[PDB]
């Protein structure tokens, strides 16, 4: 009933534009070993949700989510100084695909990446890091609200699931939730319960097609906190997710 359809991290796409067949198929091979699709990069258009990893110095900005730039004789790009930059002269030995499984948090190989050299001492300085977890049944609007959140500025994790939403908790810390459902594909009753159960400590953003039955069974949950229309707008997402930004302010405090 509905369509049993479910995406996650299983399709997130990565462009490679490496001559280097070597490091290509290297690459290529590790990073399609969960559920990432590696793409051959020749004219595509940049998505601020992926990733372009090049060989050699490249002539493209790719505004997306971040590029990686294998060094093999010339460079003429930066680095991390970049919003999204990261280069190094190796050969694929397994730091850089770890750094892209990392970037993207799957975590399902235990490589242990540890490190080869300490090439160059980085300060982890951490405080703004508000991660958003979008959980949407419809994958085109699952990156549509994400390209809205992706606007504002900030962590954006996008999924598709209903156990893995609290699986996603006890994975990382997400401050905010947003489950967002447009067909009744699978029963939802068991989200709500399982999540408070294992371990609810976030507040939770229903966002749902009609809110004809979902404000009888969310209410009876009380698994959630606030409610809005799948057919959400830049503005009504922007001052929800503003308003509890400053509310876990409120209880975390600086």
């Amino acid at each position: 009933m509905g369509g049993s359809g479910v995406e996650g991290l299983s399709g997130k796409r990565c462009w490679l534009a490496v001559r280097n067949a070597s490091l290509c198929q290297f690459l290529e091979t590790s990073l399609q070993r969960s559920g990432i699709v590696v793409t051959t990069y020749e004219g595509q258009e940049p998505t601020p949700e992926d990733v372009l990893i090049t060989d050699e110095v490249v002539s493209k900005k790719w505004q997306g989510r971040a590029v990686v730039t294998f060094c093999r004789r010339h460079i003429g790009i930066p680095l991390e100084k970049a919003p999204g930059e990261w280069v190094h002269s190796v050969a694929a030995p397994h730091e850089l695909p770890a750094l892209l499984a990392r970037i993207y948090l799957i975590e399902m190989e235990s490589d242990d990446p540890a490190n080869a050299l300490p090439s160059t001492d980085k300060a982890v300085s951490d405080n703004d890091d508000m991660m958003i977890l979008v959980v949407d049944d419809h994958p085109i609007n699952r990156r549509l609200l994400a390209d809205q959140l992706g606007s504002l500025g900030y962590q954006c994790k996008t999924a598709n699931d209903g156990v893995d939403a609290l699986n996603v908790l006890s994975k990382n810390h997400i401050d905010i939730v947003l489950s967002d459902v447009n067909m009744p594909n699978m029963d939802g009753y068991r989200l709500t319960q399982r999540i408070r159960q294992l371990g609810l400590t976030l507040p939770v953003i229903g966002v749902t097609a009609n809110a004809l039955a979902e404000e009888k069974q969310r209410c009876l949950e009380s698994g959630m906190d606030s409610c809005l229309s799948k057919p959400v707008t830049l503005d009504v997402i922007k001052q929800t997710l503003t308003l509890y930004a400053e509310r876990v302010r409120k209880s975390r405090d600086s």
